[PDB]
DNA sequence: GGTAGACCTGG
DNA sequence: CAGGTCTAC
């Protein structure tokens, strides 16, 4: 009973809650949607993963978000630990208000988003986010999730073990920048991405100023932030936009891939004006990204998540 | 200065 | 061929 992953019903006394109706957050819509790849629904409707360097299990009901953390001597989440969960889901950002704004300026959203409330962006760590998305090249959520999982098992610090699952924190810069890491990563199937992880871990640490550099980008402007990241090997416009949108607090960033194009040509009859190329291209993509930022406003990136979900 | 191609591996 | 990046035309 005191073993394995917990459930709200099995170990009641060890849970705490955060007021949050499903209209504000839908775990099943956000945790496996491809923002973070470290959450698993071990028990139905129960998600487990590493948040703030500790293992948590989250599950929601009516107007509550239930949290339980595995640090000894158990005990429900504390006032502050639960606060970390709040910052992670950026709950202070009200979706009810955003859906209202986007819906009032975009009829197609109005309809489409009705059946998909509770979609929002996670406030991730710049490192985990930088390296996870460097691995998303020529890949899908399932592939990426696997790679990222073996990567932490191999170089991340061992947290705690639940059932036959051992949790690891995301690798540090020192670890990814170490000797022979690229070779190690290739054995884990990362392919050519192995080079970028390693090259990028070294660049931040030996050419840019380390962790601080990355972090400091949360205070910089979207344009500065975007430019900075692109400096890294394996980090282009797309990955830079994801990192900006997902870890550096830039809600206006709008990552453009052939997917966003499909949603644009099918639900808006969008077409490139400036750039000549009709298919995706550096210039046409930038243009497409500007279209949505003009259409949805500052949180264009959050609106995109909503559509991607409903398009599933 | 904008556009094919290789880089790993597997569904 | 794939939710990308890098580089030689
Ligand atoms: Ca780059």
């Amino acid at each position: 009973s005191e073993f394995g992953h917990r459930t709200l019903a099995s170990t009641p006394a060890l849970w705490a809650s955060i007021p949050c109706p499903r209209s504000e957050l839908r775990l099943d819509l956000v945790l496996p949607s491809g923002q973070s790849f470290r959450w698993r629904e071990q028990s139905p409707a129960h998600w487990s993963g590493v948040l703030a360097d500790q293992v948590w299990t989250l599950t929601q009901t009516e107007e509550q978000l239930h949290c339980t953390v595995y640090r000894s001597q158990a005990s429900r989440p504390t006032p502050d630990e639960l606060e970390a969960v709040r910052k992670y889901f950026q709950l202070d950002v009200t979706l009810a208000q955003l859906y209202h704004h986007w819906g009032s300026v975009d009829s197609h959203f109005q309809e489409v988003a009705q059946k998909f409330q509770g979609v929002r962006l996670l406030r991730q760590d710049p490192i985990e986010c930088l390296f996870s998305f460097i691995c998303s090249s020529c890949n899908n959520i399932a592939r990426i999730t696997g790679m990222v999982e073996r990567l932490c098992q191999a170089f991340g610090p061992r947290l705690i073990q639940l059932d036959d699952v051992t949790y690891h924190g995301f690798p540090s810069l020192q670890a990814l920048a170490g000797p022979e890491v690229e070779a190690h990563l290739r054995k884990l199937g990362l392919g050519y991405r192995a080079r970028y992880v390693s090259a990028s871990a070294r660049a931040i640490l030996e050419e840019q100023g380390g962790l601080a550099w990355l972090q400091q980008l949360r205070e910089s402007s979207y344009e500065e932030a975007h430019k900075a990241l692109c400096i890294l090997p394996g980090v282009g416009t797309k990955v830079a936009d994801c990192i900006c949108l997902m870890a550096l607090d830039k809600p206006q960033a709008v990552p453009v891939d052939v997917h966003m194009w499909h949603i644009a040509q099918r639900d808006y009859s969008w077409h490139p004006t400036t750039s000549q190329a009709k298919g995706p291209s550096p210039q046409t993509n930038k243009e497409l990204g500007n279209f949505f930022r003009s259409l949805w406003g500052p949180y264009a990136g959050w609106a995109q998540a909503v559509l991607f979900s409903a398009d599933l």
